């Protein structure tokens, strides 16, 4: 029993983090086989960041200007290229600690672990979600860029995020490992406002199932609802519309608890309309939306 | 910017987790040098757990009854002994992945990372605090016993917890790595109720400093207080009494923000008396008490 915001074990990713220095800019890179992946803005000064022309800035850069350091040993850069917003630095040595891995582009509402790194050294790990506005609410200080987000399926790391930007509102933007930004963000120090941070409805419901499973049941009520009726209330409270796809995804949690998805919807509807009245659910005073149904099943069943 | 509940990177501890099987009981062990540490109740059946005599149960056990498996390779047990509530299994092979480590017995209010393991395989990592009632609010399913809690200072793992027990109220009890229980708990399936779960006042204050640092300032007020006046309000709300030691520990956060500790106390006092009025602090609807002052400095300064 007990339900926690839980990150994947970080060991497999710790073994991939390097320091990348171009001129006087140092950030983190991901070393997989004989390639080091890092944000292309490693080539920028703070001046450059106001209006960078990356292709032009890159012409002034050779392999030997990219200093790659793995622990206290230097890697030899034998090639470099820009793919979207990342640089791929070919090194002469395959990372001996390369895990089985994939690059996946996640959808909003999907959760992943971040290994916060500074100077290629891991400082900590935490669980995030890709917000519906394609931001993440991270913990990222200067030097944190190139820190990655990942899921693990048994022994295979799926890398889904690389950290690039803080928005003036203190939320975070970055790319998949093909260097494509999540949402409309760019690696430019410019006016970039996030859209509405909507609540991931299917994740709240998943987490209400986790609560019932772990003994927190005070918010179960006598009501049901329909997707259309629920969705009217979702709209009002800036919750993502719930689809039949979400209902199907919650099927296993429905089965195990014996609470129909639409009944749990009715519980969520009353919680939105009435608030928590000073009560907590799994030690939270608000509705948690950064557990997926898959996360709840995993933690409630003990998958490794 | 951004402030997250952040665990230490788990790699150094992942490399220490083994499976320990005695008869039909399987749980996790910690392999440091040529010793495997595990809960002594690995020798118990569920029947045994109602009233175990461990010294008597142990006489029926030889080295070859303790099956230790590191990944898919078996370790040879060449000795065993009971120290308090842990078994120390001497194996013929030093763990090649042994990190620099210490065993530390933490005080209530101190935070640590847990690497949840099942069958010697890591499933996830999360941040805990030793509660003032010497419980922890973990996520621990069957097979989770022998999972450990730790802090990391640069390259040195300080192990402070090993998981032993779930209380019927769904909270968690365990030992330091000398096998001494935190609080009055025992490795017996008996009536064991936790005392008052008081709030760790110095940790809430630390986290209010983290909020100011990260831009959440709405709860700063025009008032100050004294330790004695604050403590009257703490008593009423089941908050730990604040000492001059706590004030001194908060000194660095005081300095960096320019908010005197006692002024932040006055902010906390108003929050206790008035509630949050439906507002959030660092994305929380309640006062977070599982960040230490040291945790806030570390995350706010980017230590690795
Ligand atoms: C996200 C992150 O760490 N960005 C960084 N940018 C710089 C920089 O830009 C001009 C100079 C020095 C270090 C860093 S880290
Ligand atoms: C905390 C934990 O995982 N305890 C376990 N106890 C047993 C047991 O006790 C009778 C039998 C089989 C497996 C486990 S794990």
């Amino acid at each position: 029993s007990g339900f926690r915001k839980m990150a994947f074990p970080s060991g497999k990713v710790e073994g991939c983090m390097v320091q990348v220095t171009c001129g006087t800019t140092t950030l983190n890179g991901l070393w997989l086989d004989d390639v080091v992946y890092c944000p292309r803005h490693v080539i920028c000064t703070s001046e450059d960041m106001l209006n960078p022309n990356y292709e032009d800035l890159l012409i002034r850069k050779s392999n030997h200007n990219f200093l790659v350091q793995a622990g206290n040993v230097q890697l030899r850069v034998i090639g470099h290229s820009m793919q979207n917003c990342v640089l791929k630095l070919k090194v002469d040595t395959a990372n001996p600690k390369t895990p089985k891995y994939k690059f996946v582009r996640i959808q909003p509402g999907q959760t992943f672990s971040v290994l916060a790194c500074y100077n290629g050294s891991p400082s900590g790990v935490y669980q995030c979600a890709m917000r519906p506005n394609f931001t993440i609410k991270g913990s990222f200080l200067n030097g944190s860029c190139g820190s990655v987000g990942f899921n693990i399926d048994y022994d295979c790391v799926s890398f889904c995020y690389m950290h690039h930007m803080e928005l003036p509102t203190g939320v975070h933007a970055g790319t998949d490992l093909e260097g494509n930004f999540y949402g409309p963000f760019v690696d430019r120090q410019t006016a970039q406002a996030a859209g509405t941070d909507t609540t991931i409805t299917v994740n709240v419901l998943a987490w209400l199932y986790a609560a019932v499973i772990n003994g927190d049941r005070w918010f179960l009520n006598r009501f049901t609802t329909t997707l259309n009726d629920f969705n009217l209330v979702a709209m009002k409270y800036n919750y993502e519309p719930l689809t039949q796809d979400h209902v199907d995804i919650l099927g296993p949690l429905s089965a195990q608890t014996g609470i129909a998805v639409l009944d749990m919807c009715a519980s969520l509807k009353e919680l939105l309309q009435n608030g928590m009245n000073g009560r907590t659910i799994l030690g939270s005073a608000l509705l948690e939306d950064e557990f997926t149904p898959f996360d709840v099943v995993r933690q409630c069943s003990g998958v490794t």
